[PDB]
């Protein structure tokens, strides 16, 4: 997990 607003993948 990306702790920034993850663009695209959306998780």
């Amino acid at each position: 997990y990306r702790q920034s607003e993850a663009t695209s993948s959306f998780g």
